[PDB]
């Protein structure tokens, strides 16, 4: 029943977190502790709640490696995009072909955000129609360096929390 | 008294997971064979969609299908019906319900050769009065699509034992 | 013992999810008027709350609060209707103070659409509109929004079947999503 209460808790969390315009804003609290868990190998990565391109479109989410992954292991925050298995995948166009933009938000008001954008590569297996729970992640292992992110004269972290944003271009999507 | 609690939860979760607010419903029906079997055996004559809405505070609605057909299409067609349900804000809404409605079975082949029937809601119909109980009498097409066309081995209305039904309400001249 | 608190926590979470809106627009159905006003008068339950609503999925969290038996300036004689900025998950990214026009309404159920509407610009100096510090800023609105007299009469149709509808609408002008 602890498994039942956790199942509930998670379901609640997804419902509370779902967005339906291909736009995700992901609040990451307790930075220091979570990075600590990354460094200690306790909890390598964190996930966003699932979001969607439209109520009945692609199910998606983001994943971050606070202490970096592969190419940015130990030195950067690694930010990855993820196509999940969606309830209506059969009606959707495959491969996934939308432009995607990844962001770390400047909380200073100067709106000096860190943004990387790209066109989804049709040959990538990240964008095939998913087979299990979710396709292989794809994005920037070296999205932003710990140095820039954590630097005191910066405001990417405020009160031990940062905000990540994913935005999917909906151009030429049916719905 | 807690299996009823867990089921009450499960259903509430299901409705929340299923709700749409633009008068548009896409209804995935999985396990076709088994469900049609249940229809034929008289075990489970009909199936319902989760409630959807014209707007967050508009009409509450849903769809209902008789996989083994109903009345005029009994035993030979899939019967697809539209349903006005009792809404939380019915007092603020215009009655009778007067919107054009479109019913669809989706072509999964990519040729987008869907089956679509549309109609204007008849004001004199009691399907469209402000609801009295849980939901007004259903209204639609008892003979929406024949088993023959639907199940046709060379067709793609059923793929991997699942089909998709779509209801679309015209929102013209409605407020939120 | 603790699990009644669990079941209530659930119940409320469910209620918020069922109630949330994301266009700065709230329609608040108030059922069981007579009984709730009774509770107000008896000091049992002075005020009632709406479920939280939002300017956008990631915007300001807000809600409404009513004193059925009135509050302060309208205590005992009016329904008092107040607007409330709550602590939002993304408050750090939002502009402060809150600066949007707000409109408060009691809806005419007769069809004549003769609603009672009060509107105002949010005063930047007001502490109702600072970035919230706890669960929610001090409420602000109309202690004398509508008199029991007007609200309760028969020829009027602000109450029908012992239930009334309140509406809050926030102007989204100059608010990027």
């Amino acid at each position: 029943h602890k498994a039942q209460l956790n199942k509930n808790e998670e379901r609640f969390k997804q419902l509370e977190g779902a967005c339906y315009s291909g736009k995700l804003i992901w609040k990451v609290t307790d930075y220091r502790v979570k990075k600590r868990e990354a460094v200690e190998g306790h909890t390598v990565s964190v996930f966003s709640q699932p979001f969607y391109t439209s109520r009945c479109g692609y199910r998606l989410c983001a994943r971050a490696y606070l202490n970096g992954d592969g190419s940015g292991k130990g030195t950067h925050l690694s930010l990855y995009f993820v196509v999940m298995r969606g309830e209506f995948d059969s009606l959707l166009q495959w491969p996934f072909r939308q432009r995607v933009t990844l962001m770390l938000l400047d909380q200073s008001g100067k709106k000096n955000h860190i943004v990387e954008t790209f066109k989804a590569d049709p040959n990538s297996s990240s964008f095939k129609r998913p087979d299990g729970e979710m396709n292989i992640a794809s994005g920037c292992p070296r999205f932003v360096s710990h140095s820039t992110l954590e630097n005191s004269k910066n405001t990417y972290i405020k009160d031990d929390t940062l905000f990540l944003k994913v935005a999917v271009d909906l151009t030429d999507l049916e719905d």
